[PDB]
DNA sequence: TCTAGGGTCCTAGGACCC
DNA sequence: GGGTCCTAGGACCC
């Protein structure tokens, strides 16, 4: 009764394309991600730079420390996306369960199918060929019988490999795994899990559930569950956003009300340009504003609301500014939409 | 080092509505 | 009182 779901991932997703795009760059440490003085974060490094410790989330700043010779890219949105697009199209050849989880990943579920004798390693195998015939760019896989172990999976051979789980092996790969490697358990989880004594899913399977609800409440719950094995969450491809919006990071903070009330005239057409693409009649649940300060701490405040609206977007900006800013700097400015549901 | 942008889901205080 | 809605913020994900 098992599943077969595969998590499929693009190795070094932006790099990867630039590297294609321009050969130069292949044997040398490059990063998508903005400037310094952009006060900017790196989204994606190639391996060559990987080797120097630069990630994706580190502030560009600490990037160049630890890479002084790092080439600095700004990213191309529309030759990611065109990559993109055409990956989920050949994911479509061999099965309907799609769920895009970025740009870079997706989850099939291939438990039916007919195509390669039903062998899920095989369709994975031939997805990832293929990715690279057609697109000239590499990806990495797992195969698991659940979710959360299929995408575990795809990191124990990238790049450009593939990793398979079968329901014989989960007992023993659980073991030993630990708690931080779970998709959802991030650095303050695992830090608390930490001071606890629990490091592994072998830890947490000889705990008490009712201990684990009350520490933490339903990530207690997927928490016992997953150091089991246990993940009932099915491949959706019936998913669609819930929100938009758009925000900028100055680069240098702002401290009058004119600048903020002139770059909210400046993302407002780009959130009615964005809203508009999936519903044009601009009809919404909620909308508001979002502002984050010099000490990095950030509010945020929607209401109920109509129609997406500008001037009273202005209006809300205008008592968020006066009640909440306290004499701060402001570093970002953001517009938010919440849809109505289905 | 000095911390994006665009999302999901989850919890929580307290107003609202029956 | 208890359910629901409204709102703001945290932790995560890519
Ligand atoms: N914090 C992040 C992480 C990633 N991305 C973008 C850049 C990547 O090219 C793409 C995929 O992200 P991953 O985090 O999965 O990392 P990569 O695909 O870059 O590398 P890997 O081969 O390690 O999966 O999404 C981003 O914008 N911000
Ligand atoms: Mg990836």
């Amino acid at each position: 009764g098992s599943r077969k779901i595969i998590h499929v991932d693009m190795d070094c997703f932006f790099a990867a394309v630039e590297m294609r795009d321009n050969p130069a760059l292949r044997d040398i440490p490059i990063a998508i991600g903005g400037s310094r003085e952009r006060r900017g974060v790196i989204s994606t490094a190639n391996y060559p730079a990987r080797k120097f410790g630069v990630r994706s989330a580190m502030p560009t700043g600490m990037a160049l420390a630890l890479c002084p010779h790092l080439t600095l890219l700004p990213g191309r949105f529309d030759a990611y996306k065109e990559a993109s697009n055409h990956i989920r199209e050949i994911f479509s050849r061999y099965t309907s369960r799609i769920e895009p989880l970025s740009l870079d990943e997706a989850y099939l579920d291939v438990t039916d199918s007919v195509h390669c004798h039903g062998s899920a390693t095989l369709i994975a195998q031939e997805i990832r060929q293929t990715i690279f015939n057609e697109l000239q760019l590499t990806a990495s896989a797992g195969v698991a019988p659940v979710k959360f172990l299929a995408k575990i999976a795809s990191d124990m051979n990238k790049p450009n490999g593939q990793f398979v789980i079968t329901p014989a092996e989960v007992p023993a790969f659980l073991q030993t795994l630990p708690l931080a490697k779970i998709p959802g358990v991030g650095k303050v989880s695992a830090a608390k899990l930490e001071a606890m004594g629990l490091r592994t899913c072998g830890d947490v399977q000889a705990c008490d559930l009712v201990m684990l609800l009350k520490r933490f409440g339903k990530f207690g719950r997927i928490l016992w569950e997953r150091s089991q094995g246990i993940d009932e969450r099915d491949v959706n491809s019936e998913r669609l956003r819930k929100s938009v919006g758009v925000e900028r990071t100055m680069a240098e903070d702002i401290h009058h009300w004119s600048e903020c009330e002139a770059i909210i005239e400046r993302l407002y057409p780009e959130l009615e340009r964005r809203l508009a693409k999936v519903k044009p009649d601009l009809l919404i649940a909620r909308q508001g504003v979002k502002l984050k300060f010099d000490d990095f701490q950030q509010t945020t405040q929607e209401h109920v609301w109509p129609r997406l609206n500008k001037a009273d977007l202005i209006a809300t900006a205008r008592k968020t500014w006066d009640e909440r800013r306290g004499g701060r700097g402001v570093r970002l400015v953001g517009l938010h939409v919440t849809l109505l549901d289905p």
